[PDB]
């Protein structure tokens, strides 16, 4: 499914992400807009043969099992498929593991390079919420 932006910030907020370890809504939407342009269905190999899935690219090294990752581990207990469906509860759940492991929304390369310290609120503005 290809959310938009309103769409899946209402969606993340039933959800239970708005100001989940302290960070607001925006931070999360400006996070998605930029790892998978809002597509749940976005998967990207990285270098070291590993995957990142769905609407927040989470890697396969660590947090889920795709079957082709060698050594990784499924912090989450998923399959990495699940974090490709059009609802986005796995999504969000094994983001929420991810956000409370040390370094914030850090885990996020493009959240570090294209949302941290931005107007994030600009993500969410408009919007029924
Ligand atoms: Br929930
Ligand atoms: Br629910
Ligand atoms: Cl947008
Ligand atoms: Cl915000
Ligand atoms: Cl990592
Ligand atoms: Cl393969
Ligand atoms: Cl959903
Ligand atoms: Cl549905
Ligand atoms: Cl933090
Ligand atoms: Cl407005
Ligand atoms: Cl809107
Ligand atoms: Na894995």
């Amino acid at each position: 499914k290809v959310f938009g932006r309103c769409e899946l910030a209402a969606a993340m907020k039933r959800h239970g992400l708005d100001n989940y370890r302290g960070y607001s809504l925006g931070n999360w939407v400006c996070a998605a807009k930029f790892e998978s342009n809002f597509n749940t269905q976005a998967t990207n190999r990285n270098t070291d043969g590993s995957t990142d899935y769905g609407i927040l690219q989470i890697n396969s090294r660590w947090w889920c099992n795709d079957g082709r990752t060698p050594g990784s581990r499924n912090l989450c207990n998923i399959p990495c498929s699940a974090l490709l469906s059009s609802d986005i509860t796995a999504s969000v759940n094994c983001a929420k593991k991810i956000v409370s492991d040390g370094n914030g929304m850090n885990a996020w390369v493009a959240w570090r390079n294209r949302c941290k310290g931005t107007d994030v609120q600009a993500w969410i503005r408009g919007c029924r919420l």
